[PDB]
This record gives structure tokens, sequence and C-alpha cells, in this order.
């Protein structure tokens, strides 16, 4: 009964590329209801208008779920339904989880984009490419050790670690070149899950195969014995980097339960990383669509920041519209009310957390962005709890979402807002920071006006990191904020709107293909676990098909 | 020339060459206009059907000169099919890593290729990447379960079962993993080896459908208990989810020669620590839809060609109709005792006196009840007087010369039509060479010393334990994969030619639960190769899309 069993009625995805003006020949199949779209549509679509750009977010997450990707199908079906020319563009989930805790279908419900299980497994592989992309690189490092160093790199300082699909502890802290003269040299290191790798993370912001093919070279890799950075391109991997690339770099066409076209491409860490889909997608997108819904992961004080200013800066997008999910459920958490007793009303809890939203709008507004609250309607959900939410969102435009259940029947309310918004709501677009201020500036901007923080602490470890990287020329670049996604602040304990409190930044590492991060606490989850009783033991295949993924 | 003729190659559609075997589209899984996957149900609904002859390839002790045995299968298949024949060539997928190294080696050679090429060298249809991530799920749910209290009660230091990645990284050959307290798992020492050279891979190979595959992953000893006691990939419920990862991979994959000759790609194993053979469900499928079938098998004939049939051939009831024995003159001349720099001059004597390694292939596969054919890859520097001697000497065998590289099919003509010829007056008498009932020792005996020519077999206190250890839990009854160089008949790599008052060494004996028992001679240990000085990577590049060198 539950999203899975809505496995039913998939159309070809080759007419769907038919129906976009896709030519049969920028097509590759993998089977009838998968493909890749070459990046060459972008490229005689080059001029062309842009239709309209949609990023869906959402509140500050809780253990209560709220509907992001659920949501942004919704919307997308619902858009279809009024003959719209409508896309998505979706993040590519990593395997590891469907055998640990996870194994879940892309948005829900009524509103999925098919084929599930596909999906989250060995999808068209775009993720082992990365992981090639990624291992091969860390390879050429140990074997340039081995043949001598004639880089001079110190061992001890690559941060280059490893990467894998898979949730494997065990990988997270392990040593390297034993063995004695014929292999290797010893050095400590670890893995990471593969979607966590700055290669994803590339993937994610290239325009094209050949921006990929640089922005490789620029990946630092460790420090030189006298302290100068060693890269991915002075070890020329990044040619081969990019061979491994030639495919995952297409976007992968596919679609909605109700045969709305979607891309699903890309899926990067939302804190470590900026967590959008890619730009090729999105791009791309736009010119086959007069409208284009996508996401950005976590809270809208993580993913939408970064949306803007990360994906929106580097592409050249203008926002049009923005969307911001909330439920009920997760904001009387938001106040105060524990999980274990969501199921009964409680119109004053609801009242108090309200403040989280209240904020993220304001910041949505920070923006020059045109937003608009969607409640995803709930069973327990009351008349009394949405009546007073519905009238609490007297600042913006609010609808409810009966998607989940109702299909793009259930979103019709909600697209309306949205179009409405599109053609009287005109956008004025602009970045929070400038790429000229000072790291810790840029932090500054982003904790106070965005979170809502007095300010911003350093450690001792965190000033010669930055030093280091100002003065390493590196300064220049955006700033990606590792954080806590459950709180505005790095306490995660403090839900809702927390204020007087401030960010500590506890260290700063570097994407040099891409960005700057600063991490607020041990957002050292690069790599989770599998539990005591992992999906792995029960998952299953008989003499046809699949039990329990 | 220039060996990247695979661009103006001119390949038509797979789905055409599909149904033009008699596969409905639904049986078609495509991937691009020139790649598919293949249902078991096309092998279900022929299984009453006849099969076709099979023809295996195998080739001489292998050297630095090199010998050519894919260019002459992909050659031998293509001379077929411009003889009228309805065939099928079934071969290996090439491991990723060679690529970024050394190689990036073609197809299948010159005029002789299967093609898209470059898919095939990388991912291709993603059969590699299931592998690596049933295998490390594995790995992964191991070190979990001992991280989880440790109830199946594992020594963590007798776990033979490693972690797999589809490149050649030395560095990750003895690594020291779980390290950081309490919260990351338990210290272990473990390590990588090749993605092929994986056991998960071994069993692709072998099984017969996704059930046994599933069902061979159960009985994957993994290590033992504080008490000695086995512990399986069964013991942790991992075989359902390893065969959720091999869901796709478990389908062989259509494609074709330069000249549009349907063509198998599925699998491709060691050939020393496991069999060197593609699929049986490739080759089977193939049985049912050609009336002839051609497929090799890794290193020379005393190794690969061994094992195609005592152990490919032995689970699948296959019954090897000929085999095509591949030699070259330089390759002859070297075994003669010619250094590799002067293999250009004529020496008859050389030749004459390197003919004894060809001869005694030739011997082997006669033991097995197989008639046999000599193919004889053609090199410009190779004289008439050369050549002409080569004939005579082949006295026993059919002969031929193969200008399968230089002239695409129409070089393999010579050797197709001796082939058909020994198909159709000479069938054979198929028989495994050993019987699964007798011991460890005694099976090894009967190879190294009918085989390999060996005098006796010479053991260690750690090899004698393995083999006691294996026979009491029972796996003693189970066929034999000699893992050594192939450089020789014997151990010693130096020996070249017929070498004769010899002895072979196992050192170390492994065992493979999803088939056999694994004894090596010297570090045939080699499961992780490395990267060289200098770095087929480093000179790659791509453009427009103008992909340079590799
Ligand atoms: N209206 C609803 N009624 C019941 N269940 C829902 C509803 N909306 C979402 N869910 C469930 O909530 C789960 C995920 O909630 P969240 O993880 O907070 O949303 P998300 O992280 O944006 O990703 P999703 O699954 O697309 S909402 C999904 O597995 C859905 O089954
Ligand atoms: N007349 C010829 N001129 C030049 N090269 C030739 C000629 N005939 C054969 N070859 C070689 O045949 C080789 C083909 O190698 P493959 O067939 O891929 O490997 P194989 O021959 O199946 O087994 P190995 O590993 O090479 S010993 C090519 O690399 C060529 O160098």
């Amino acid at each position: 009964d539950i999203e899975i069993a809505q496995a039913a009625k998939m159309k070809p995805v080759m007419e769907l590329a038919r129906g976009l003006g896709i030519q049969e020949d920028e097509v590759e199949l993998y089977g009838k209801y998968k493909a890749k779209i070459s990046l060459d549509v972008y490229r005689r679509l080059k001029d062309k208008p842009d239709g309209k750009l949609i990023l869906v977010t959402a509140i500050t997450p809780t253990p209560a779920g709220e509907g992001k990707t659920t949501t942004s199908v919704g919307l997308t079906d619902a858009l279809a339904r009024l003959g719209k020319r409508v896309m998505v563009c979706l993040r590519e989930p990593s395997l590891g989880p469907s055998f640990g805790i996870k194994g879940g279908a892309a948005g829900g419900g009524y509103a999925q984009v098919v084929p599930m299980e596909d999906i989250n497994l060995h999808f068209t592989g775009d993720i082992h490419a990365v992981t090639y992309a990624h291992n091969l690189l860390a390879a050429m490092v140990d074997n340039h050790l081995q043949q001598g160093n004639v880089l001079n790199i110190d061992p001890r300082t690559i941060t280059w670690r490893r990467v894998i699909d898979l949730n494997d502890r065990a990988l997270r802290n392990i040593v390297i070149g034993l063995g004695g003269k014929a292999n290797g040299v010893p050095r400590e290191t670890g893995f990471d899950i593969s979607v966590a790798s700055e290669v994803m993370a590339c993937l994610c912001l290239a325009s094209d195969l050949m921006d990929l093919k640089e922005r490789f070279s620029r990946i630092v890799v460790g420090y030189t014995y006298d302290g100068k950075p060693v890269t991915a391109g002075d070890l020329e991997a990044q040619g081969s980097m990019a061979l491994l690339m030639k495919d995952a770099i297409k976007p992968n066409l596919v679609q909605t339960l109700e045969n709305t076209p979607a891309f699903i491409h890309g899926g990067p860490f939302a804190n470590i990383a900026h967590g959008c889909n890619s730009i090729i997608a999105t791009k791309t997108a736009l010119k086959l669509a007069d409208y284009v819904v996508t996401e950005a992961g976590f809270g809208a004080d993580l993913g939408a920041e970064k949306f803007y200013d990360v994906k929106c800066r580097y592409a050249g997008f203008k926002p049009d519209a923005t969307v911001i999910v909330a439920t009920v459920r997760a904001l009387k958490m938001h106040g105060g009310v524990p999980k274990s007793d969501l199921a009964t009303e409680n119109l004053e809890a609801l009242r108090e957390g309200f403040a989280n939203l209240e904020k993220h709008i304001e910041n949505i507004g920070k923006f020059g962005v045109p937003a608009v609250v969607a409640i995803n309607a709930f069973p327990t959900d009351t008349e009394a709890e949405l009546n007073l939410l519905y009238e609490l969102c007297a600042k913006a435009g609010a609808e409810v979402a009966l998607s989940w259940a109702k299909g793009g029947e259930g979103g019709l309310e909600l697209a309306r807002k949205v179009l409405q918004t599109l053609e009287s709501r005109p956008s004025n677009f602009h970045v929070l920071y400038n790429l000229d201020l000072s790291i810790k500036d840029k932090i500054a901007k982003i904790a106070t006006e965005i979170y809502g923080a007095d300010g911003v602490n350093y450690t001792a470890e965190a000033d010669k990191a930055i030093q280091r990287y100002e003065s390493l020329g590196y300064g220049n670049l955006p700033v990606v904020m590792a954080k806590t996604q459950y709180s505005f602040s790095d306490d995660m304990t403090k839900l809702g709107r927390p204020r007087n409190f401030t960010i500590t930044v506890r260290e700063v590492r570097l994407s040099a293909g891409g960005r700057l991060i600063v991490p607020i606490t041990g957002a050292i989850m690069t790599m989770p676990g599998l539990p005591k009783r992992p999906a792995a033991c029960n998952i299953d295949i008989d003499a046809d098909g699949v039990i329990t993924g």
C-alpha cells in the first residue's frame, strides 16, 4: 500500500523527449523509462528564452517530517494539469541508505518520481562515475608517493580521502600503504560516502564537460613539506577524471507517476556542500519548459541560501518564485511538543512554533524573491490547526497541498498561487553577500541576516585555517556553511526561532573545485554507519520480485 | 591501420541483431542504440532446443612477444559468418583499471574487434560496479556485525573476505581498518583486491540464474569463529541483498564485431585465482541462439583451457566440440631460447626447439577428448621458411595462418574452414580431466602431472593444514583452481619451453565456497596490481569529445 505499491503506468521516456523537442539523437536510453539527455539540447537552445524558475525549499527540518520533494513533484503535476510546459529536477539518492535505514520514494504517495527502484540503486551509474573519479585521484596521489615523490608531498597532510557509496563505519579511519617498499607509503586516511565527494559537488556546479575538466584540476589533494599546495592539476589527473565522467555529465530524464517529465541528476551533501541537483539539469530544463521546479537540501537557512548564493550565483539564474514547505506536526515540535504527542491538536504550540517559518519567510524576502508558503496536509492535522496557520501566514501567500493523497488535483490550489505570483509578482534576485567581502564578513552576513545570531566566534584552529586560505589566494570564494540543519543556530537542541545566540566555527576546509567550507561541529558525519538491524538483513528477491527494499 | 579503427566501425543497432537472433523486443534492454542486456527468459524458453557447436580458443604459454588470443576469436567468428554460418562470439568484460595504468588496449585488436570499444573498456553496462558493491556490501555487513556485539562470534583476525575496487591501487594491498574508538568499528587488518578478482565476480560467471547466484552467495565463507567454525554470508543474511545489487549484472550484454557479428560480453574474472572464462549465462544463451559459438579462456591452455573444461564445462554440461590453439613464430622462438630483442631474426632452430611448448598444449587438449586446431597469428617479419616449418611441425593437428588482424574475417577464412572440417569428420569425446571425489592433493597431482608435466607436487606446512581443514569442513570434493604463473608450465616463470625434471610447490591454499579450491604457487598472490612510473592516466584527455590516447 505504501509509495512502493504505486509502481504503475509509465510512458516511454523517448516520447516525452519528443514532447519537449529533444531530438531522438540526443537520447541515450536505459531501457524504455530512463534516458540520458545530451548537453547539446542546451548548446542548440543556447539563446532561446528561459522558462520561469521555481525553487521549492522547507522550514527547519524535524523528526516530524515535512515534505520538500513530495510537495515539489505535486507542485509539478498540478502545473501539468494547467496545460503549462513544466519540468522537475531532483537529486539522485545515495545507494548506501537503501540497505541501512532508508529505502524510500522520490517524493511520495501520489507525487512520486519513477521507476522508484532504479533511482535508489545503480541508476544510470552517475554515482559509480563519481566514485571512480574520486578513488582514481586518490590512487594517483599514492602512486606518485610510491614513485619517488617528485612533488615532495607530505603524506601526513593529504586531505584527499577515498570514497564509497555504502554506510561503512569501519572505513572512517584507516591506515594504508603497509606491507613494505613494494606496497606503498603508509598513511592515515579514510572513506566518505561517495555522494559527499567534492567530485559529486563539481558534477553539480559544472557548466559542461570542459568546465568539469578544469574544476577537477583546481582540486587540492594535500601540501608539500614546505606548505605549498599540490593539486589534482599538478598530478595531471583531471583529464582521466573527466573521461570517467563522460556520461555522468548528462542529466537523467524520467517521470512522475502522472507521466510528468522529470530530471534527476546529481546529489551533493547539504552542509559540507550546497545540496542542489545539478546546474546542467536545471539550465537544460529551463530551455525545454516554461516552468521548472527544483529543490535544495535541508531547511531554507542552509539549502536555499546555498541555492541562491552558490547555485544561482554561478549559473546566472534569477529565481522567480520560491515555495517553502511546512507541516502542522513539525511546527508544534518547534513549539516544544514531543514526537510522541503529535496526534493531539495544540493551537497554542503551532502558534509558538510558527516563529520558525516566520524567520524563513523573512529570509526569502531578503533575497528579492517572491516567497509563498505551502502546507503538506495530514490525517492528524485538523481544520482549526490549518486555519490557525493559514491566517498566521498573514504576511505572504499561503495554500494547502493535498498532493500526497490526491495527486496533481490536490496541488491544484497551490499551483494557482505560484502562477499568480509569477504573473503579477516580478522578482528582483540578488545574492546575500558579495564575493569580494572577507571570509569572515561573508560568514557574518550569513550568520546574522539569515540565521539571526548576534555574531560569530572562531577557534585558534579556525583562524590559521582562514589565514592560510585568504593568503593562498582562496579568499575570493563563496562560503558553504557546514552546520546542523536542526536549528538556525549551531546548537541542534535550539528549535524554533532561537534569539541572542552566537555561532562558533571550529574549523575551515577548502573545496578548490567550487568554494569554502566552514564547519560548525562534528558535521564530520561524512560516513554514516549501518544500524543494529539493517535493511540488508531483510532484503530479498525471489524467482522474480523484491521484498522490503 | 591505427588500432582505433573502432571509430569508422559502422555498427548495426543491437536491437536489429537481437530480433535477428530470434530475441523478442521485451527480452531486450537497450543501453544506447548499440548495447543491450538480454533476459534470462531467452534461455528458459529455448532450454529444450539443441546446442550449437562449441569452439574454445586458447593459446600457447604467453610471453613478452605477445600471442593474439582475442584477435583470433573475433577473427574466427567473423570468418565463420562470412561463410554464411549462424555464429556468436562470447568474450569477457575488461577491468577498468588497466585503462589508466598501461593499457586501454584494443577491443580485440586490429581488424578483429568487438565494439563499442570505449564503453567496453570503461563502465560498459556497469556489471563491474554491481560486483564491486555486492562485494563491499558483504564486507560492510561483516564489520557492522562485529560492531553490534558480535553475536556470531567472529575472530576478526580470521576474516578472509577483503574489500574491492576496480583500480590498480597498491596502497590498498595491506591496510588497517576500523580505527578511532568504540564508535568507529573494530580495528582489523585487511586490504582491497581489484574488483574483477572478486569471488562475487567468479560466481556471476559460474551461476546459472539469479537464484543460483543468490544461493552461491549464501555459501561464501568470510571468516571463522573464535572456535574455528566457518561463518558464511548466509549466516549474515546478506545474500538477498547482494543478489539485489546483481539484478541487472546477471544479464549478458549483446554487442558486435567490427563486422556486425553478434557478440556477448559478460563477466571477466582472473585466470589464476579463478577460471578466466566469461559467464556460463552468455555462453549457454549463445548455444541456443546460434549454430556455432566461439569463446576463449584466460592465459595459456595449461591454465585457462584446463579450467574451462574442468570447472565451467563441468557445471554447465558443455561438451566442447573443437579447440583453436593460438601461437606465433615469435613466441615459439622465445620458448626455444631467443631473447625478446632478437625475435625478428630468422632462426628455424629456436623455432623447432620452441615448438615443444606448442606440441605439449596440443597433447593436453587431446587429453580431454577434444580435437585441436592451431592458428598461426602471422607477423610481417615471419619468413616463409619459418611459417612452413611451423606447418610441417604441426604434424598432429590442423594448422592454418590467421591474417585476421590485418584483413578481418577474410584473414580467418582458412582457419574457419579447417575448424568446420574438424567439426564434421572428428566429433569430440569430451570429458573432464578428473573426478570430484578424488582428494585435493590427488586432484592437484592429476593436473600438475598430466597438464603441466610436473614431476610431482610439494606442499608447505601451511598448505597441509589448509587442505586438512578444508577436507574436514567438507569442501574436499570440489574442483581445484591452480593459481600459478602463466609464463611457464612450471612455477618458475623463467622456465620457458617444455620444462622437464621439475616440481610444483603449493605454498598456501584458499577456498572459494561460491565454487571451489584455490591453491597458489608463487606470488600469484598479485590480486591487486599497481600503477607504473608513467601511468596512462597522466596522458589522457577529452576536448570537443576527442578522447586522446588510452
Ligand atoms: N501529507 C502527508 N501525509 C502522510 N505522509 C507524508 C505526507 N507528506 C510526506 N509524508 C511522508 O514524509 C516522509 C518524508 O518527510 P520529509 O523527509 O520531511 O520530507 P523531505 O525530506 O522533503 O522528503 P520527502 O519524502 O519528498 S517529503 C515521506 O516518506 C512521506 O511518506
Ligand atoms: N600482423 C600484426 N601486426 C601487428 N600486430 C599484431 C599482428 N597480429 C597480431 N597483432 C597483435 O595482436 C594483439 C591483440 O591483443 P589481444 O588479442 O587483445 O590480446 P590476446 O592476443 O587475446 O591475448 P594477449 O594478452 O594480447 S597475449 C594486438 O595488440 C597486436 O599487437
